């Protein structure tokens, strides 16, 4: 399949990003609490779901918490002060909550049912989100990082993650925060995020271009 693309909602970010984050790629964004991640999160959560004239791909969504963070009153907000009903975006978000690693591990095998499920109806999953996706690594190694057990699952999940992505054309968007964090260096593309002037969030590709611009606002981020 061709690489669909879904925009941010911010015309700035969809240029840097050469139109959106695309399917059959795994995209990292960075930051600090706040930097946009999370608010990113949901907004591609509901992007995803218009149609490709308005930058979307008719898809549904799978989202995976490590750490508490889905709103779905800020999906509400979103849909409801953009041209969509919230209760069919809501409907069309699955939701779990990865409770340690290895659950969480075992949640993307799992999606992979749901996917198949969906993969011949009119809303199939174009968007996968973790968020956080690291947090679990981290905390669970503490004083023993250099095990290489931590580097082994954390490579294994990753390599879970490319293959569904590759696989069923989807979007893998995966966030992690901000010196003992751990970033998934291998995704295909990486994104750092963080707090600009005048309440502004601004954003860099890694590429190991220029910066995108944008505000949190009621219809999640834009320019």
């Amino acid at each position: 399949a061709t690489i669909g693309r879904i925009s941010t909602g911010s015309k700035s970010l969809d240029k840097l990003l050469g139109g959106g984050i695309e399917t059959q790629a795994i995209t990292e964004v960075f930051g600090e609490f706040g930097s946009g991640k999370t608010q990113l999160a949901h907004t591609l959560a509901v992007m995803v779901q218009l149609p490709p004239e308005e930058g979307g791909l008719n898809g549904s969504v799978m989202w995976i918490d490590t750490e508490n963070t889905f709103r779905p009153e800020r999906i509400r907000e979103i849909a409801q002060n953009r041209g969509l009903d919230p209760d069919e975006v809501l409907k069309h978000i699955a939701y779990a909550r990865a409770f340690n690693s290895n659950h969480q591990m075992l949640l993307v095998q799992q999606a992979e049912d749901m996917i198949k499920e969906l993969l011949n109806t009119d809303r199939p999953v174009k968007l996968l989100i973790v968020d956080s996706l690291t947090s679990h690594f981290r905390s669970e190694y503490i004083g023993r990082g250099a095990l290489a057990e931590r580097q082994q699952k954390l490579a294994k999940h990753l390599a879970d993650l490319h293959r569904l992505a590759n696989l069923y054309d989807i979007a893998v968007f995966v966030t992690n925060q901000v010196g003992g964090h751990i970033l998934a260096h291998s995704a295909t593309l990486r994104v750092y995020l963080r707090k600009g002037k005048g309440g502004k969030r601004i954003a860099r590709l890694i590429d190991a271009e220029g910066e995108a611009v944008f505000s949190i606002t009621e219809k999640g981020i834009e320019d």
